[PDB]
């Protein structure tokens, strides 16, 4: 479902890119035991992702071969 709508995008466009490295510097709400070990580590954005806690999240695969989903400032981005 979109009609015509494209892929959206509002600061995170020109600024978050797939294929772009991300770091985990703080974690805004509450830390759990496997983010805590993505928290300080580098990863690299796969995708995007939808959430109903603070709007767009990304997806970020790390080198643990893990995908995980962080928010907009909830990282860096590196590379």
């Amino acid at each position: 479902m979109a009609s015509w709508s494209h892929p959206q995008f509002e600061k995170i466009e020109g600024r978050m890119d797939v294929g772009q490295k991300v770091r985990v510097c703080r974690i805004r709400d509450r830390v759990a035991q496997d983010i805590i070990q993505k928290l300080g580590q580098v990863g690299q954005i796969t995708g995007f992702k939808m959430t109903d806690g603070s709007g767009v999240g990304v997806i970020v695969t790390f080198d643990d071969r893990s995908s995980t989903w962080f928010f907009e400032d909830e990282v860096e981005v590196v590379g």
